[PDB]
């Protein structure tokens, strides 16, 4: 059970040693905006050398996987497979693929609130999108899902159209994630998908199926590919309500890093109130502190 203990010394060598793999959130963990966390690339190197699997889990739905993978090299994390990176955009496409309720002849079109990167991910999964060029000579395909992603061009009209589609109770409502906002380099903040999801949910009177963290689906999507043991896996993140909760639901050992959104103070407060799902097992100032555990 989570005690929010600072991970160091003997315990750190025991935890890392027994760990068969590490799942990393990206923003606020590996980097902050234009700046990599010093020692983070070295940690990933040593993990590889120690035979421990590193996987990456991001709620990003703004860039498709190939472009998202570019950030790793850009910020000094070389030698990484695209297959190591899991994003809400990627997992949302796969979930729609699995769940679109249309007949095999026409599984249904997806109405997307989001950018070109997200649309690219969806098409690559073989998904038909509303707004795409119609066949012929032919009507517009029936919309069977609304997907809410990070939409920098969100609008009242798009909100209204989303509601029109959701008038059909058989139409799915899916959101890539529920992150309410994100910190920017200048200290400001940008609205998150969670804020757009709140509007669609409220206007339509429906609850969205959430793909990304802290929903366990992305982990199930990871197990789809690799065989990993949650009991032997670390989940490292900077955001309590997203990353740590995620780790708890998946049965992973959770590590909060302090280089991101959440503060030690919040973690300790949750512990006081006895909300153990939001309490990390361990914390470190930055993931650069984990490296000594590999000796
Ligand atoms: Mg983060």
């Amino acid at each position: 059970m989570a005690r929010c203990e600072r991970l160091r010394g003997a315990a750190l060598r025991d935890v890392l040693g027994r760990a068969q793999g590490v799942l990393f959130d990206c923003d606020g963990v590996l980097w902050n905006g234009e700046r990599a966390v010093p020692g983070a690339p070295e940690l990933l190197e040593r993990l590889a050398r120690a035979g421990k699997a590193a996987l990456f889990v991001s709620n990003n739905s703004r860039r498709a996987r190939p472009e998202l993978a570019l950030r790793f090299a850009r910020l000094g994390f070389g030698g990484l497979r695209a297959e190591q990176l899991f994003s809400s955009a990627l997992c949302a496409a796969r979930l729609l693929r699995q769940r679109l309720p249309g007949p095999p002849d026409a599984p249904g079109a997806v109405f997307v609130l989001g950018g070109e990167g997200l649309r690219a991910e969806l098409r690559a999964a073989g998904l038909r999108l509303a707004g795409d060029p119609s066949a012929g000579d032919g009507a517009a395909p029936r919309v069977r899902a609304v997907l809410v992603g990070y939409d920098e061009h969100f609008s009242f009209a798009k909100l209204r159209e989303a509601c029109a589609h959701l008038r059909d109770p058989e139409c799915l409502l899916v959101a890539t994630d529920r992150d309410p906002w994100h910190p920017l380099s200048d200290g400001s903040r940008t609205p998150g998908t969670g804020s757009l999801a709140a509007a669609v949910e409220t206007a339509s009177g429906r609850q969205a199926l959430v793909v990304g963290k802290p929903s366990p689906y992305m982990f199930e999507s990871i197990t789809e590919n690799f065989s990993i043991d949650p009991a032997r896996t670390l989940m490292v993140g900077d955001r309590l309500e997203t990353d740590i909760l995620f780790g708890h639901r998946c049965g992973m050992t959770t590590v909060l890093t302090l280089t991101g959104v959440s503060r030690l103070e919040e973690a300790q407060a949750y512990l006081a109130a006895g909300q153990h799902d939001l309490v990390p097992h361990y914390y470190v100032e930055s993931i650069a502190d984990l490296t000594e555990g590999l000796e």
